[PDB]
């Protein structure tokens, strides 16, 4: 794992919090708004 197991595990993290920022987050955010109120 060493390097690889870290890079994993980097990767691995974003995938919550990556997948929310880079607007990500406004999405659901703004979509949920919407659908939610609009």
């Amino acid at each position: 794992a060493t390097p690889v197991c870290a890079v994993a595990a980097t990767a691995a993290a974003a995938s919550a919090a990556c997948g929310w920022v880079g607007g990500g987050i406004f999405t659901g955010v703004t979509v949920v708004v919407x659908l939610k109120h609009c």
